[PDB]
């Protein structure tokens, strides 16, 4: 049941998914041009059923580039999968975590750009640019998210995640106070501290967004999109309740 | 090169540090060893045979991680399945990626509380367990000795190197910062998660401080260090510089 | 499509697992668990694709504590990922596999080899707690280098492996050969493909034709029972197979 | 370390470097052949000892100008390691027998659109250069899909697990210049492994029409010299296998 963010004949932003059937994980898929870029692929795991979702969508060696916010470990599996299968992919991944890149079967880095801890931005063949912008310590220390101009949607992995409840999911929120409580207890444990959330949103404030897309839970839309910005913006979270934690 | 060594002994208990970037440290206790932090799978034979070497695998009964992935993921089944009597200790908040890693049976996975925990051995000394999240890891925990009185750190005071110029103490805390301050700056999360940290440790007596890579702090440079992370401003504290 | 029963006498049990459908699909494979006194038994568990719901499937017969002995034909690769699963989930399980390959095993996590029976070329016997036995009877050649065949006394079943196996078609599986002429296309080009000599084919029909067998169970197709277990060892024994084939397939 | 086993200036057969020093396993050839500005890769190493065969090649050619990688038959480790040669050497296709191509999803193998599967009668690998590789049956020697491949410019005959031998421990060599001192290395596998004296005898006699300078195992030492047509001999009077199945079936 595939659904489409955003669409302008040059550029679609693309939510895949789901099945009937471990958390809900999302995908998604941008199309350019010729070219594809994949967000955050799933790992071994889910390996086979991804990556014909994919294939089903668009051309496997006309995916140019694979963007990983972190160092997921259902994630991680699949680097070497997806380099194997996608030859003209350069896969990007923050440069604290290339030292693994061993451990897991990546021995040559010749298609790996390890992000630098500023950001950059992915240029397409097209002339359209994807902002792959700082979010470290929300939580991983080093993490990143994405943001497609043309799309006007904010990909942020796991900042805006949330977990179903017992086969209750869905994909949109579109009432973000009775969405909140799947994703409070996540954020509060995970998110590295408030400090943390107001410089991210502070940022991500200077960006046209008409969508927060995470990596589990629902897209956040409409009037969402605000509301979920002032509740992180003022979020206790992390080292902020560490006398909770250790106590 | 890399005899064993070791940094407490009384004939019932050891507390060794493997030779050989990576330290790998072994508590034997009566008839029980404990692995703190062992290496994943590409070191997996070697490791496992300098082990065997010193101790029967299967008097292992504790292998204990501080934090999850890469280079020691890679081998939590292999551990488990040539160590049969040990019980895994890894923070509550990773133990469902296990199956992705083909651990599908958790009766020998002890899931770790934010709070920490106490091993209690056979002998009837202990381990402690003690909370260290956000440094740097988001569920992260160190291990105390009170037997030794040694602090097995994982990466707080963690040290890379220069070439091929390791060594295995710190007898001048103010040489050996230099190959310290990047990494915890880049690392630890926030002073305020630091100065938490070294006030609980610091009521308990730490001989030496013992990291997963780097050197190991005797001496007078255990209290240097304890104050240097004290005042360390690190990770969200320089967010404006890793930002840009 | 439930699970089945192949054999019951009160303590000792035979199942044939059922399948989930839910395709999959090519083809499918089998799995068979024999039960003796408190004692469980797996034959060639799937590796690590399956493992998860295999693992479910012998969990909610058996608890997995209790199998005791887990034996494997030959070194298919669907299943050596799985040989350090099992190993890590049934800590009480002996593995049998065959000694031509137990020194390769490194290559799979397995380092210490305390449950590790390999197999001699003579085959061997399971003893079990009851006293009862499983009989591993050689099978070399058909087709895997060292391979071998489980006889059941008790339940008068064979367990034969890929002797015997059949890959269904699309929508076509079924549990029983109640007709061996129609399920013959389905098995012909494997056997004469893989099994490596009409010599060898005589040697292995010449040995189970001594036991008594009510029932083939092989690894994948469908279980012969009924007149297809005498026809389908006449049929094995005069097959024209492998390097008696060898002209044809050089070319 | 690496050695040239023939050389014309534009076509090159090696025997690369082992391993290591010291021992591992009890171990493996790797072969490189480079004809023109292609290479052709050999029965390359699974992934434990990929590490160390990645960079043997990478010394000799660039993994980019690898076009073609040829394996005999599977085992693991070879297969652990076709995702990782696969994802290194993006220009080559990897040929394997058709047998096989159905396990390639559980080593991660999903797109065959690399894959490159021989059937039974062979194939000859064609170069730019217009020199060709020729993939000769050689199916029961002893797994049930098995192959070895000729070079016809080099002379030289890569047998696979044919003539492979295990050394003892601390006793490797690269080369047979004694056949008869060998053969002890090999008899009890060969016996074991091949087939049947049948299916050895097909194979001589089909290899026996070439110009063989060489023969090259995956295991043990090349024959070269007298040891070639000593070998030949032997392996062409062979009871292994099925003929010899009433002691394994006493």
């Amino acid at each position: 049941e595939n659904e489409i963010l955003f669409d302008n004949g040059q550029h679609k932003f693309m939510f895949l998914g789901w099945e009937e059937k471990i958390v809900q994980t999302n995908q998604y898929l941008i199309l350019d041009g010729n070219e594809g870029i994949l967000l955050d692929p799933g790992g071994a795991h889910v390996f086979p059923r991804v990556m014909s979702n994919v294939a089903e969508v668009v051309d496997l060696s006309s995916i140019r580039h694979i963007f990983y916010t972190h160092q997921d470990p259902d994630v991680t599996s699949g680097i070497l999968l997806w380099l194997s299968i996608c030859e003209n992919a350069k896969i990007y991944i923050s440069s604290l975590w290339v030292r693994f890149l061993p451990h897991f079967g990546i021995y040559d880095q010749k298609r790996i750009v390890p992000i630098s801890d500023k950001g950059t931005k992915i240029k397409l063949l097209s002339g359209n640019e994807l902002e792959i912008l700082p979010a470290h310590f929300l939580h991983s220390t080093g993490n990143f998210v994405l943001y497609d101009p043309v799309a006007k949607i904010l990909f942020s992995g796991d900042i805006g995640a949330a977990v179903f409840e017992k086969g209750k999911r869905y994909r949109y929120v579109d009432d973000f106070e009775r969405h909140l409580p799947l994703m409070e207890a996540f954020h509060k444990r995970y998110m590295s501290s408030n400090a943390a959330c107001k410089k991210w949103v502070d940022m991500v404030s200077k960006k046209k967004i008409d969508m927060i897309a995470p990596q589990h839970g629902a897209v956040f839309r409409g009037e969402s999109v605000k509301k979920f910005l002032e509740w992180f913006r003022n979020l206790k979270c992390g080292v902020d309740l560490i006398d909770n934690l250790y106590s």
